[PDB]
């Protein structure tokens, strides 16, 4: 990928919205990474995001670079700790939890890793993550207080927040896993209160979670790739379109 | 009153010299003593005045905001140092993040409980991250920080470098108001040329040479409280380099 | 003095009956309609007037504050969320320690910050130990609280001798407001043998019943909002029947 | 001794200043104990405090067994943790560690004792615990920010807060062997403030120290033989 | 020795069966009422008595260690929830890391503050990660836990492996006094298969049923309260047979 | 390469003399030249190398690990600054937990993320008690910790026993890489007279003097950043 993902995603906007493929570097080897984006490439996404757990950075670099030889849509870094930078992707997802109670979350991890991030000349898009009920894996690592499910307002604040800081893109997290996506009304709210671009992601696996997800405001739409994985992203990219 | 945004005004000084700011605590005199201040500072060449620094009442804060915004035509920037620190009679406010404090309501929270308010009086947001540097004065024991040590420049060098990567476009090393001693001209120098930020430098700064040397050093934006025209050397220092 | 002390105020209630408190929450509507929520409620009853919540613009609560006090002869009470809760108009202020946080600030730090403004303004401070109990509301999830489980009361309990070894001589067990269900029976009932102090109850009092079973249980204020006069009347009756 | 130590401490206070000597059960054996005991109420202490670190409860209990039987002083819990808290004594400062950063230290300790301390009906005297630098191992160990000496300003509204929350005793704390007692306009500054019994503490070895501790407000002094002497008489400079 | 090490008795045990532990609450009966119940539950065929589980006074925690001491002879283990939890009467303690807790206090501070203590007494230390599990119970709660989720076995397995790597030799999955159930037999059986430590699993084990669930997904050690005795006990320790 | 256990050979070597290791830091060079920097350790007489302190990439871990690894045959040890140091091309991990750190993530939450893949690597884990003493350096305040003064060698010796008690069988009183001076001599030894694990004692350690007197206080193991000197002062 030659252009600004940011660019890119921009693009896309004027007429639909993003679909992103998340994949784990530890759940599967390099070649079995390639064949999974590929089937999720056919399926209709739009940029692979790499990461979401905390483990070893050497199977980062091997799945970023077999990724890179092979796809042409943008590989986007999305660090589960200061291990998840590396130079074959195309950009970051440089982001704060914010609401971890735990400064290493908020402030401390990135700090630590933003010389990286600059030696490597790596796109960098800044970004307000926020971790909703029940909030998974991520949720519980990350010592947040997810914000729940029946308080918008609270999550309206932080969006506002990071706007405030400067954060252009802004991301509602229920969690990989989670039985339920993040409510409409939550989703709705956000958008109405912030001009930045809205990701939500968490417990989105059909196509009517997706229409729910997107009709409801999210700019880009995240899933995994749990089950047929064509098939997965085909159905959801449909519902992301069956919307206005 | 100030019509135009601080942010904007900010780039059209930086263009040709460097921007001194004048720190007010709006408790350690009435409303028209702050406007004796305000427009003395003036006078000295002060280019805007930062109302707040310590936890304070908050109509105190709406009263001097009032006076200043009646009587001076420098932007009036709010340096809050907790929610209380938001008026409707300001220009601007720094939205900023103290960056290394250990305790998330001054890393995070404390900004997400007033950015509704910031929203809903419109006023003008300048995305700020705040870097407590040794000794680090009140601030420094309030906000719960560890100090970044004098001698330790490259940390500050990566939390500069990771706000910019946040998006926030102001940097404030900060050496707390009344520290014996500035912030190290290497630590601004190497913050400097790690970031294309705007640069504020604030704490330990009284004589015109205490500003030239961290003017000097790399800084965009010098804040002095006071000690009553001595803001010109001050000005003046900055004024060369 | 003309206007007595709100603690003092409250003892001499207390002497015959239970004190009922009306929360309004300055950011949920105009200070005009703040004051004829008031009106309304003191006319179902109520003794005095709670102002506060997080989420709260000082310049919003200072207008409030001198809406209700042009207008009420009953005592507004500061309920503060954070420290930008404290205004010159009120009566008197809880200064309260939010005992179950994980966060210094809420137990101490905040209060640290405004007590020279307290001072300086003058406003009566009533001692008070504040417990968040389960679900919690807003106010559980702002103030980074531990809530206490429903099923657990001897917690609540140690918390509430503590705080009376503290020298807090008003303890709040807060369900947070809109909870589902108020403070169970048990909770209240257990701590209010284990202490001396005045004892608060509020979240999820929504009728005469609700307000019945809290005051019965051995609460000495409850606290109700006003989501629906009427409301209050009913309360007001509940809490009487306990008699 | 059969009155309440607070009313006690008034007593005292309406015509002459209050001295405490500190005793750790850890540093001495039980009679070893009363014999330092013995030694500074001749040389005219006016309490016993117990406690200053965590210990094992059972050198406390044994050490507060001797020295309730031998002498009629009272005897203060110190409490350095739950572990600090005994029947023996006549009272216990019932304290938060006001500038910990850790919960624990502020109120969570506190919470987990206190149905202890009402079962054994102790006499509780509500403090608020405030160390100053350099703060020594409570200052350590109580995960603190300690005051520092150049910020009166901080340690007055501390003390306000203290007060205003019905702390009725505050106590400055700088640290047992800390090489320079708290500073006397931070002293000053804070019984301006507050209607409290302002307790002084750490790094007073000389009878200049007790003087001056106590001439800048100090109501109570504690120190850790009949070198209490000067400082009790230091502590005449009324 | 005379005596064993708890450590050595425990692994002998472990060569033919699976070892069941009575956990006592000293501040929950008298002393000789917490000796009937002792000697209850070792008819019922326990194997030793854990002693602690609240915060409570140290002078409790004596008297109960004492009359246990002069009637029983199988092992006195302290299970202590603060620095008042160590006493001379007992043969071991669960020097014990409280891995998920957000508190410095309880993952290190605590055991800094008894560590003198415990050496000049002479009490056998068993080294144990203790990981608290929803719902976690009052300790999960007093320990300011962040409780591991039913559904989160891996969560579990990556602290027994971290426990195992830092030298601690027993690892015990805490469901908490009281819990509606037991840890799941999934997480059990995961950390039994990454770790070679001993496993304790506590929380919730009521009947034969759970305990031979909790044995049989790989429980090296079952603890139970003694909330209703001889019978329960001996109902726990034939499902954990079967 | 290696082969036999690091610990076992650390016990070797102590049957006879003391320990001296070398820290590399992989970021302040390239891996052609770390191999430069240990060769010419070896031939001081150091006993293994010391991987990370950082505060890293961890590229550039794995190829200094390789690079160092594939040219030399003393045991390559990972210092972990962060879950960042773990790579496969190492001897052993030093896998240690920030005994007074005020975050839970320094004391035991980084430990359990990257527990998983260093049993995947098979790389040998050493238990270690890591105790930051004043000033602390960079890792100090990284970690959030509060460092033990020098004047409180009680609070070192109570940390030591405790991580005696929970199983760590290596305790290292860590000055800071970079600091002026190295820990104190009392403290040294009175952390030695209160356990029995392997003691390593680091930063601030320049002279064979120095070497000499912490060494001399009690130390196992000697840490440093010239080595000919070091190992010399070793002996005493």
């Amino acid at each position: 990928f030659k252009m600004k993902v940011e660019d890119y995603f921009h693009d896309i906007l004027r007429e639909r919205k993003i679909h992103l493929t998340l994949i784990d570097p530890e759940e599967q080897t390099p070649e079995e990474a390639v064949e999974i984006a590929r089937a999720a490439i056919r399926g209709g996404t739009d940029g692979i995001m790499l990461g979401g757990s905390t483990t070893d950075s050497s199977e980062l670099d091997n799945t970023a670079r077999a990724l890179r030889e092979n796809i042409d849509v943008p590989i986007i870094l999305f660090p589960g700790n200061t291990t998840g930078v590396s130079r074959y992707a195309d950009a970051i997802f440089f982001m704060s939890l914010l609401n971890s109670t735990n400064p290493y979350w908020i402030i401390g991890a990135q700090a630590l890793g933003a010389a990286t991030v600059k030696k490597m000349g790596i796109e960098a898009l800044p970004m307000g993550y926020l971790v909703v009920e029940p909030g998974g894996t991520v949720g519980w690592v990350g010592d947040t207080k997810p914000v729940p499910r029946n308080k918008p307002d609270i999550a309206a604040a932080y969006a506002m927040e990071a706007e405030f800081l400067g954060m252009r893109l802004f991301y509602l997290e229920a969690g990989s896993g989670a039985p339920e996506h993040v409510p409409e009304e939550m989703i709705a709210l956000v958008k109405r209160c912030t001009d930045q671009i809205l990701i939500v992601g968490g417990g989105i696996r059909s196509g009517e979670d997706a229409a729910r997800v997107a009709g409801a405001g999210a700019d880009v739409v995240v899933t995994g790739t749990v089950v047929n994985v064509e098939d997965k992203i085909r159905e959801i990219v449909e519902g992301m379109g069956s919307v206005l």
